[PDB]
RNA sequence: GGUAAAACAGCCUGUGGGUUGAUCCCACCCACAGGGCCCAUUGGGCGCUAGCACUCUGGUAUCACGGUACCUUUGUGCGCCUGUUUUACC
Protein backbone atom coordinates (compact mmCIF):
# COMPACT_ATOMS: atom_id res chain seq x y z
CA UNK A 1 0.00 0.00 0.00
CA UNK A 2 1.13 3.64 0.32
CA UNK A 3 4.79 4.30 1.12
CA UNK A 4 3.63 5.92 4.38
CA UNK A 5 1.84 2.73 5.48
CA UNK A 6 4.83 0.57 4.64
CA UNK A 7 6.81 3.02 6.76
CA UNK A 8 4.10 3.05 9.43
CA UNK A 9 3.67 -0.72 9.77
CA UNK A 10 7.42 -1.19 10.14
CA UNK A 11 7.60 1.57 12.74
CA UNK A 12 4.84 -0.03 14.82
CA UNK A 13 6.28 -3.56 14.49
CA UNK A 14 9.77 -2.52 15.60
CA UNK A 15 9.31 0.50 17.89
CA UNK A 16 5.80 0.63 19.37
CA UNK A 17 4.18 -1.09 22.34
CA UNK A 18 0.95 -0.99 24.34
CA UNK A 19 1.30 0.43 27.84
CA UNK A 20 -1.00 0.59 30.85
CA UNK A 21 -0.32 3.03 33.67
CA UNK A 22 -2.34 4.23 36.62
CA UNK A 23 -4.08 6.64 34.19
CA UNK A 24 -5.07 4.46 31.25
CA UNK A 25 -3.77 2.60 28.22
CA UNK A 26 -1.42 4.23 25.71
CA UNK A 27 0.56 3.65 22.57
CA UNK A 28 4.24 4.05 23.35
CA UNK A 29 7.14 4.65 20.97
CA UNK A 30 10.74 3.60 21.51
CA UNK A 31 13.24 6.17 20.29
CA UNK A 32 16.59 4.42 20.79
CA UNK A 33 18.50 2.39 23.36
CA UNK A 34 16.03 2.03 26.27
CA UNK A 35 14.34 5.47 26.01
CA UNK A 36 10.67 5.71 24.99
CA UNK A 37 7.94 8.39 24.93
CA UNK A 38 4.47 8.60 26.50
CA UNK A 39 2.01 11.49 26.61
CA UNK A 40 2.58 13.46 29.80
CA UNK A 41 -0.83 12.63 31.22
CA UNK A 42 0.18 8.93 31.34
CA UNK A 43 2.15 9.83 34.50
CA UNK A 44 4.09 6.54 34.49
CA UNK A 45 4.96 5.22 37.91
CA UNK A 46 7.91 3.14 39.12
CA UNK A 47 6.72 0.30 36.84
CA UNK A 48 4.46 0.13 33.77
CA UNK A 49 2.64 -2.63 31.87
CA UNK A 50 4.40 -2.99 28.51
CA UNK A 51 2.53 -5.53 26.36
CA UNK A 52 0.85 -7.07 29.46
CA UNK A 53 4.12 -7.55 31.36
CA UNK A 54 5.48 -5.43 34.20
CA UNK A 55 8.60 -3.41 33.36
CA UNK A 56 10.44 -1.05 35.68
CA UNK A 57 11.04 2.60 34.87
CA UNK A 58 14.65 3.61 35.54
CA UNK A 59 14.06 7.30 34.87
CA UNK A 60 11.30 9.64 33.77
CA UNK A 61 11.82 13.13 32.37
CA UNK A 62 8.84 15.46 31.71
CA UNK A 63 9.72 17.77 28.83
CA UNK A 64 9.35 21.55 29.15
CA UNK A 65 10.87 24.23 26.96
CA UNK A 66 13.59 26.67 27.99
CA UNK A 67 10.92 28.78 29.75
CA UNK A 68 9.38 25.98 31.77
CA UNK A 69 6.41 25.57 29.45
CA UNK A 70 4.71 22.20 29.17
CA UNK A 71 5.51 20.12 26.09
CA UNK A 72 3.10 17.26 26.97
CA UNK A 73 5.78 14.57 26.65
CA UNK A 74 7.31 12.25 29.21
CA UNK A 75 10.54 10.43 28.34
CA UNK A 76 11.13 7.26 30.32
CA UNK A 77 14.12 4.87 30.52
CA UNK A 78 13.00 1.23 30.62
CA UNK A 79 14.61 -1.51 32.73
CA UNK A 80 14.91 -4.11 29.96
CA UNK A 81 17.80 -5.74 28.09
CA UNK A 82 16.36 -5.09 24.62
CA UNK A 83 17.24 -1.86 22.83
CA UNK A 84 14.84 -0.03 20.51
CA UNK A 85 15.66 0.47 16.85
CA UNK A 86 17.30 3.91 16.65
CA UNK A 87 14.82 6.16 14.88
CA UNK A 88 16.42 9.50 15.80
CA UNK A 89 17.31 9.85 12.13
CA UNK A 90 13.58 10.04 11.39
CA UNK A 91 13.12 13.01 13.73
CA UNK A 92 13.55 16.56 12.43
CA UNK A 93 15.41 19.47 13.99
CA UNK A 94 12.26 21.63 14.12
CA UNK A 95 8.50 21.16 13.62
CA UNK A 96 7.37 19.43 10.42
CA UNK A 97 4.34 20.14 8.23
CA UNK A 98 3.20 17.49 5.74
CA UNK A 99 0.36 17.36 3.26
CA UNK A 100 -0.63 13.82 4.32
CA UNK A 101 0.12 11.96 7.54
CA UNK A 102 -0.81 8.68 9.20
CA UNK A 103 -1.63 8.45 12.88
CA UNK A 104 -0.91 4.89 14.04
CA UNK A 105 -2.47 3.55 17.26
CA UNK A 106 -2.08 0.18 19.01
CA UNK A 107 -4.29 -0.34 22.08
CA UNK A 108 -7.02 -2.77 23.07
CA UNK A 109 -9.68 -0.20 22.21
CA UNK A 110 -7.97 0.63 18.88
CA UNK A 111 -5.94 -2.37 17.69
CA UNK A 112 -3.80 -1.95 14.55
CA UNK A 113 -5.32 1.36 13.62
CA UNK A 114 -3.64 3.43 10.88
CA UNK A 115 -5.63 6.65 10.46
CA UNK A 116 -4.90 8.90 7.46
CA UNK A 117 -5.14 12.47 8.79
CA UNK A 118 -4.15 14.64 5.83
CA UNK A 119 -2.61 18.08 6.27
CA UNK A 120 -0.53 18.57 9.42
CA UNK A 121 0.06 22.23 10.22
CA UNK A 122 2.37 23.65 12.87
CA UNK A 123 -0.04 25.00 15.49
CA UNK A 124 2.17 26.24 18.35
CA UNK A 125 0.43 27.43 21.51
CA UNK A 126 -2.43 25.43 23.00
CA UNK A 127 -4.22 25.53 26.35
CA UNK A 128 -4.44 21.81 27.04
CA UNK A 129 -6.87 21.30 29.91
CA UNK A 130 -5.75 24.51 31.64
CA UNK A 131 -2.02 23.98 31.04
CA UNK A 132 -0.22 26.31 28.59
CA UNK A 133 1.41 24.01 26.06
CA UNK A 134 3.78 24.69 23.17
CA UNK A 135 5.11 23.04 19.99
CA UNK A 136 1.67 21.61 19.15
CA UNK A 137 0.97 20.18 15.70
CA UNK A 138 -2.64 20.18 14.48
CA UNK A 139 -4.59 17.99 12.05
CA UNK A 140 -8.25 17.93 11.09
CA UNK A 141 -9.72 14.62 12.10
CA UNK A 142 -12.52 13.58 14.49
CA UNK A 143 -10.55 12.25 17.37
CA UNK A 144 -11.57 10.07 20.29
CA UNK A 145 -10.14 9.30 23.69
CA UNK A 146 -7.63 6.50 24.05
CA UNK A 147 -5.73 7.70 20.98
CA UNK A 148 -3.11 9.55 23.05
CA UNK A 149 0.30 8.07 22.33
CA UNK A 150 -0.48 7.42 18.66
CA UNK A 151 2.50 8.00 16.40
CA UNK A 152 1.99 10.68 13.72
CA UNK A 153 4.03 9.71 10.68
CA UNK A 154 5.05 10.47 7.11
CA UNK A 155 7.33 8.37 4.90
CA UNK A 156 10.72 8.58 6.57
CA UNK A 157 9.51 11.01 9.25
CA UNK A 158 8.11 10.74 12.77
CA UNK A 159 6.25 13.97 13.43
CA UNK A 160 4.97 13.62 16.96
CA UNK A 161 2.76 11.94 19.51
CA UNK A 162 -0.99 12.44 19.68
CA UNK A 163 -1.75 14.20 22.98
CA UNK A 164 -5.34 15.44 22.73
CA UNK A 165 -8.25 16.55 20.63
CA UNK A 166 -11.43 18.60 20.67
CA UNK A 167 -14.00 16.72 18.59
CA UNK A 168 -12.97 17.82 15.11
CA UNK A 169 -9.24 18.51 15.59
CA UNK A 170 -6.43 16.42 17.00
CA UNK A 171 -3.14 17.70 18.38
CA UNK A 172 0.27 16.06 18.53
CA UNK A 173 3.25 17.09 20.59
CA UNK A 174 6.08 17.64 18.13
CA UNK A 175 8.86 15.07 18.50
CA UNK A 176 12.15 16.95 18.03
CA UNK A 177 15.59 15.45 17.45
CA UNK A 178 17.44 17.27 20.24
CA UNK A 179 15.06 15.84 22.83
CA UNK A 180 17.10 12.63 22.52
CA UNK A 181 20.64 13.74 21.74
CA UNK A 182 21.45 12.36 25.19
CA UNK A 183 18.38 11.80 27.37
CA UNK B 1 9.17 -14.43 30.77
CA UNK B 2 10.21 -17.78 29.26
CA UNK B 3 13.17 -18.19 26.94
CA UNK B 4 10.50 -19.90 24.84
CA UNK B 5 8.16 -16.91 24.99
CA UNK B 6 10.95 -14.56 23.82
CA UNK B 7 11.49 -16.96 20.97
CA UNK B 8 7.84 -17.27 20.05
CA UNK B 9 7.12 -13.53 20.12
CA UNK B 10 10.14 -12.96 17.91
CA UNK B 11 8.88 -15.65 15.52
CA UNK B 12 5.36 -14.23 15.28
CA UNK B 13 6.60 -10.64 14.82
CA UNK B 14 9.08 -11.52 12.04
CA UNK B 15 7.51 -14.55 10.33
CA UNK B 16 3.74 -14.88 10.97
CA UNK B 17 0.70 -13.16 9.44
CA UNK B 18 -3.08 -13.35 9.48
CA UNK B 19 -4.62 -14.84 6.34
CA UNK B 20 -8.20 -15.07 5.13
CA UNK B 21 -9.25 -17.52 2.42
CA UNK B 22 -12.66 -18.54 1.21
CA UNK B 23 -12.55 -21.13 4.02
CA UNK B 24 -11.90 -19.07 7.18
CA UNK B 25 -9.20 -17.12 9.02
CA UNK B 26 -5.80 -18.64 9.66
CA UNK B 27 -2.44 -18.07 11.27
CA UNK B 28 0.28 -18.38 8.60
CA UNK B 29 4.04 -18.95 8.94
CA UNK B 30 6.69 -17.71 6.52
CA UNK B 31 9.49 -20.19 6.06
CA UNK B 32 11.99 -18.41 3.86
CA UNK B 33 12.17 -16.29 0.75
CA UNK B 34 8.47 -16.18 -0.20
CA UNK B 35 7.39 -19.70 0.76
CA UNK B 36 4.77 -19.94 3.50
CA UNK B 37 2.76 -22.82 5.00
CA UNK B 38 -0.97 -23.18 5.78
CA UNK B 39 -3.20 -26.07 6.88
CA UNK B 40 -4.75 -27.81 3.87
CA UNK B 41 -8.20 -26.89 5.10
CA UNK B 42 -7.32 -23.26 4.28
CA UNK B 43 -7.40 -24.26 0.58
CA UNK B 44 -5.90 -20.97 -0.67
CA UNK B 45 -7.13 -19.72 -4.02
CA UNK B 46 -5.36 -17.50 -6.55
CA UNK B 47 -5.17 -14.66 -4.03
CA UNK B 48 -5.15 -14.47 -0.27
CA UNK B 49 -5.84 -11.65 2.14
CA UNK B 50 -2.55 -11.28 4.06
CA UNK B 51 -2.86 -8.80 6.93
CA UNK B 52 -5.85 -7.22 5.15
CA UNK B 53 -3.85 -6.91 1.90
CA UNK B 54 -4.54 -8.88 -1.26
CA UNK B 55 -1.50 -11.00 -2.17
CA UNK B 56 -1.17 -13.20 -5.23
CA UNK B 57 -0.28 -16.87 -4.97
CA UNK B 58 2.36 -17.89 -7.52
CA UNK B 59 2.30 -21.57 -6.62
CA UNK B 60 0.73 -23.94 -4.09
CA UNK B 61 1.56 -27.53 -3.13
CA UNK B 62 -0.51 -29.79 -0.87
CA UNK B 63 2.06 -32.01 0.83
CA UNK B 64 2.09 -35.79 0.55
CA UNK B 65 4.75 -38.24 1.65
CA UNK B 66 6.53 -40.65 -0.71
CA UNK B 67 3.61 -43.09 -0.23
CA UNK B 68 1.00 -40.45 -1.22
CA UNK B 69 -0.37 -39.98 2.29
CA UNK B 70 -1.96 -36.70 3.37
CA UNK B 71 0.21 -34.46 5.55
CA UNK B 72 -2.37 -31.64 6.08
CA UNK B 73 -0.02 -28.89 4.90
CA UNK B 74 -0.20 -26.58 1.94
CA UNK B 75 2.96 -24.73 0.95
CA UNK B 76 2.38 -21.56 -1.04
CA UNK B 77 4.74 -19.20 -2.85
CA UNK B 78 3.69 -15.60 -2.29
CA UNK B 79 4.01 -12.82 -4.90
CA UNK B 80 5.70 -10.28 -2.60
CA UNK B 81 8.89 -8.31 -3.00
CA UNK B 82 9.73 -8.55 0.71
CA UNK B 83 11.24 -11.89 1.81
CA UNK B 84 10.61 -13.86 5.00
CA UNK B 85 13.30 -14.39 7.60
CA UNK B 86 14.91 -17.76 6.83
CA UNK B 87 13.93 -20.01 9.74
CA UNK B 88 14.75 -23.36 8.13
CA UNK B 89 17.55 -23.75 10.68
CA UNK B 90 14.88 -23.94 13.37
CA UNK B 91 13.27 -26.92 11.60
CA UNK B 92 14.29 -30.47 12.42
CA UNK B 93 15.04 -33.21 9.94
CA UNK B 94 12.57 -35.54 11.71
CA UNK B 95 9.64 -35.27 14.11
CA UNK B 96 10.54 -33.74 17.48
CA UNK B 97 9.20 -34.46 20.93
CA UNK B 98 9.72 -31.80 23.59
CA UNK B 99 8.54 -31.82 27.14
CA UNK B 100 7.46 -28.15 27.05
CA UNK B 101 6.01 -26.21 24.12
CA UNK B 102 4.14 -22.99 23.24
CA UNK B 103 1.40 -22.85 20.59
CA UNK B 104 1.22 -19.32 19.13
CA UNK B 105 -1.88 -18.06 17.32
CA UNK B 106 -2.60 -14.68 15.68
CA UNK B 107 -6.15 -14.20 14.34
CA UNK B 108 -8.88 -11.75 15.20
CA UNK B 109 -10.51 -14.48 17.28
CA UNK B 110 -7.15 -15.09 19.02
CA UNK B 111 -5.00 -11.95 19.05
CA UNK B 112 -1.41 -12.27 20.28
CA UNK B 113 -2.04 -15.65 21.88
CA UNK B 114 0.73 -17.83 23.32
CA UNK B 115 -0.71 -21.09 24.75
CA UNK B 116 1.56 -23.18 27.00
CA UNK B 117 1.06 -26.78 25.93
CA UNK B 118 3.38 -29.03 27.95
CA UNK B 119 4.42 -32.40 26.50
CA UNK B 120 4.37 -32.83 22.71
CA UNK B 121 4.29 -36.52 21.84
CA UNK B 122 4.86 -38.00 18.40
CA UNK B 123 1.49 -39.43 17.37
CA UNK B 124 1.98 -40.53 13.73
CA UNK B 125 -1.16 -41.76 11.97
CA UNK B 126 -4.44 -39.92 12.39
CA UNK B 127 -7.75 -40.23 10.58
CA UNK B 128 -8.43 -36.49 10.17
CA UNK B 129 -12.01 -36.19 8.97
CA UNK B 130 -11.82 -39.42 6.99
CA UNK B 131 -8.40 -38.78 5.37
CA UNK B 132 -5.45 -41.04 6.30
CA UNK B 133 -2.82 -38.56 7.54
CA UNK B 134 0.73 -38.96 8.89
CA UNK B 135 3.47 -37.18 10.88
CA UNK B 136 0.92 -35.90 13.38
CA UNK B 137 2.20 -34.36 16.61
CA UNK B 138 -0.06 -34.66 19.60
CA UNK B 139 -0.39 -32.40 22.57
CA UNK B 140 -3.07 -32.18 25.08
CA UNK B 141 -4.66 -28.73 25.33
CA UNK B 142 -8.50 -28.88 25.02
CA UNK B 143 -8.65 -26.85 21.87
CA UNK B 144 -11.12 -24.63 20.00
CA UNK B 145 -11.73 -23.62 16.37
CA UNK B 146 -9.96 -20.89 14.47
CA UNK B 147 -6.68 -22.17 15.92
CA UNK B 148 -5.60 -23.97 12.77
CA UNK B 149 -2.32 -22.54 11.61
CA UNK B 150 -0.98 -21.80 15.08
CA UNK B 151 2.80 -22.30 15.29
CA UNK B 152 4.04 -24.99 17.72
CA UNK B 153 7.38 -23.87 19.13
CA UNK B 154 10.14 -24.42 21.63
CA UNK B 155 13.18 -22.22 22.06
CA UNK B 156 15.12 -22.51 18.83
CA UNK B 157 12.79 -25.02 17.21
CA UNK B 158 9.60 -24.86 15.14
CA UNK B 159 7.90 -28.20 15.63
CA UNK B 160 4.77 -27.92 13.52
CA UNK B 161 1.53 -26.21 12.56
CA UNK B 162 -1.75 -26.69 14.43
CA UNK B 163 -4.17 -28.50 12.11
CA UNK B 164 -7.00 -29.69 14.32
CA UNK B 165 -8.19 -30.81 17.70
CA UNK B 166 -10.78 -32.92 19.40
CA UNK B 167 -11.93 -31.36 22.60
CA UNK B 168 -9.16 -32.82 24.66
CA UNK B 169 -6.20 -33.27 22.36
CA UNK B 170 -4.66 -30.95 19.85
CA UNK B 171 -2.71 -32.02 16.76
CA UNK B 172 0.04 -30.32 14.74
CA UNK B 173 1.37 -31.39 11.36
CA UNK B 174 5.13 -31.82 11.84
CA UNK B 175 7.21 -29.27 9.93
CA UNK B 176 10.36 -31.00 8.68
CA UNK B 177 13.41 -29.34 7.16
CA UNK B 178 13.51 -31.24 3.88
CA UNK B 179 10.04 -29.93 2.97
CA UNK B 180 11.84 -26.69 2.05
CA UNK B 181 15.17 -27.70 0.51
CA UNK B 182 13.82 -25.99 -2.62
CA UNK B 183 10.46 -24.63 -1.42
C1' G C 1 2.36 18.71 -26.02
C1' G C 2 0.17 15.85 -22.71
C1' U C 3 -0.70 10.58 -21.46
C1' A C 4 0.95 6.02 -20.63
C1' A C 5 4.60 2.74 -20.81
C1' A C 6 9.37 0.97 -21.56
C1' A C 7 15.17 1.69 -21.86
C1' C C 8 19.83 4.00 -19.94
C1' A C 9 22.50 6.93 -17.01
C1' G C 10 23.86 8.88 -11.93
C1' C C 11 31.22 10.30 -6.20
C1' C C 12 32.69 15.51 -6.90
C1' U C 13 35.31 18.82 -9.35
C1' G C 14 37.47 21.17 -13.20
C1' U C 15 39.85 20.63 -18.77
C1' G C 16 38.21 20.49 -23.52
C1' G C 17 34.71 19.70 -27.15
C1' G C 18 30.42 20.29 -29.26
C1' U C 19 25.38 20.26 -29.44
C1' U C 20 21.60 22.38 -27.29
C1' G C 21 16.32 25.51 -26.15
C1' A C 22 18.72 29.02 -28.29
C1' U C 23 22.22 32.32 -29.52
C1' C C 24 21.58 33.30 -24.72
C1' C C 25 21.58 31.71 -20.02
C1' C C 26 21.32 27.23 -20.16
C1' A C 27 20.48 22.44 -20.44
C1' C C 28 22.34 18.31 -21.86
C1' C C 29 25.36 15.13 -23.82
C1' C C 30 30.65 13.76 -26.09
C1' A C 31 34.68 13.01 -23.88
C1' C C 32 39.41 13.87 -20.67
C1' A C 33 42.12 15.26 -16.40
C1' G C 34 42.35 15.61 -11.10
C1' G C 35 40.37 15.32 -6.02
C1' G C 36 38.06 11.96 -3.52
C1' C C 37 35.04 8.88 0.33
C1' C C 38 33.37 3.64 1.62
C1' C C 39 34.16 -1.85 1.64
C1' A C 40 34.96 -7.77 3.34
C1' U C 41 40.35 -4.51 -1.77
C1' U C 42 44.03 -8.35 -8.63
C1' G C 43 38.78 -5.75 -6.50
C1' G C 44 34.22 -3.74 -5.65
C1' G C 45 30.56 0.47 -4.18
C1' C C 46 29.50 5.95 -3.89
C1' G C 47 21.57 10.35 -7.09
C1' C C 48 18.05 8.61 -1.38
C1' U C 49 15.42 14.66 3.74
C1' A C 50 12.03 8.14 1.51
C1' G C 51 11.84 4.50 2.86
C1' C C 52 10.60 -1.13 3.23
C1' A C 53 12.39 -6.25 3.14
C1' C C 54 15.67 -10.01 3.31
C1' U C 55 20.81 -11.23 3.34
C1' C C 56 25.96 -10.79 4.66
C1' U C 57 30.85 -9.01 7.56
C1' G C 58 31.88 -8.06 12.14
C1' G C 59 30.55 -6.24 17.43
C1' U C 60 27.99 -5.41 22.21
C1' A C 61 24.37 -6.85 25.88
C1' U C 62 21.50 -10.71 27.66
C1' C C 63 19.89 -15.86 28.18
C1' A C 64 16.75 -22.23 30.51
C1' C C 65 23.07 -21.29 26.62
C1' G C 66 18.31 -23.65 22.71
C1' G C 67 17.83 -18.15 21.63
C1' U C 68 16.62 -12.92 21.88
C1' A C 69 17.56 -7.41 21.24
C1' C C 70 20.37 -3.67 19.12
C1' C C 71 24.63 -1.71 16.39
C1' U C 72 27.86 -2.37 12.12
C1' U C 73 29.35 -3.80 7.21
C1' U C 74 28.07 -6.75 2.24
C1' G C 75 24.73 -7.67 -1.21
C1' U C 76 19.75 -8.24 -3.55
C1' G C 77 14.49 -7.17 -4.50
C1' C C 78 10.80 -3.21 -4.13
C1' G C 79 10.23 1.86 -3.60
C1' C C 80 11.92 7.14 -4.33
C1' C C 81 15.01 11.61 -7.10
C1' U C 82 17.10 13.67 -11.19
C1' G C 83 18.08 13.54 -15.98
C1' U C 84 18.77 11.12 -21.33
C1' U C 85 16.55 8.21 -24.57
C1' U C 86 12.71 4.80 -26.97
C1' U C 87 7.74 3.36 -27.85
C1' A C 88 2.94 3.68 -28.00
C1' C C 89 -1.89 6.54 -26.70
C1' C C 90 -4.51 11.16 -27.20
Amino acid sequence: MGPAFEFAVAMMKRNSSTVKTEYGEFTMLGIYDRWAVLPRHAKPGPTILMNDQEVGVLDAKELVDKDGTNLELTLLKLNRNEKFRDIRGFLAKEEVEVNEAVLAINTSKFPNMYIPVGQVTEYGFLNLGGTPTKRMLMYNFPTRAGQAGGVLMSTGKVLGIHVGGNGHQGFSAALLKHYFNDE
